């Protein structure tokens, strides 16, 4: 049976502003580097980065919604958020539900969120509200 | 600062299918269906599925080396990657090895694995076989 996700691994098209993100704007730890790749963690999180030719910086509107969410606690999202802007960094989104999330883009285009609040905390408000159609498990 | 992956958030171009995917044949736990999402969990993982009209079935030669890989244990490994293909599912090529792993896409050409290991043990792995250029922190 699976337990959990190992890695994630995002294609970059050139390591070093991708490295620069991940680590310093983002303040995930650096591992190892090499030619064409980069290990870092987040928590519990194993991030690799790999130097990929084939890796378009690629338009919001060209890409699907596929994006990745990182936890942080509400006492520490306005500020991350407000960093993220003197950066320069792009938004692809509105929050426009409810629960905290602020969406971003990385250098190569993939889509990114800061998000407050557990599976079990979004269960709980759809239970109140449920989405059309919605069924529970 | 951030703390972890919160959710993973997949574009699928046709919902059922997918749920069936990840659920029958993958094993994660279906806590929520509607008409134009689902939500799963895998051990600590977060999984939304979210139904995409932009959402296209790649080619993995066509598509980036983006990917996710998910955690199984040395003694389930072996008959796991055994019901995936005697089920029929495709598979995909990474440039480089990272140990013991199964590549395989779902079906909208997502590129999964299946990974033994952790960061830590890849990184006493890579001591003694380093990558071309590596260097550690
Ligand atoms: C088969 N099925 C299920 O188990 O939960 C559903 C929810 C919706 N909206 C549509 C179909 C299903
Ligand atoms: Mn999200
Ligand atoms: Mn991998």
């Amino acid at each position: 049976m699976l337990s959990g996700l190992n890695h994630l691994t995002l294609a970059v098209s050139q390591l070093a502003p991708s490295v620069a993100f991940y680590q310093q704007l983002l303040g995930m730890t650096l591992h190892a580097r090499w030619d064409s790749g980069a290990y870092l963690s987040c928590g519990d999180l194993w991030l690799c980065l790999s130097l990929d030719p084939q890796r378009r910086v690629t338009p919001p509107e060209e890409s699907d919604y596929t994006h990745y969410a990182f936890s942080i606690s509400e006492a520490d999202f306005a500020s991350f958020a407000a960093r993220l802007e003197a950066a320069g960094v792009a938004v692809w989104k509105l929050n426009r539900s409810e629960g905290a999330s602020h969406y971003f883009l990385d250098p190569d285009g993939h889509k990114l969120e800061l998000h407050v609040g557990s599976l079990a905390q979004r269960l709980a408000a759809c239970r109140e509200q449920p989405y059309k159609g919605m069924v529970f498990f």
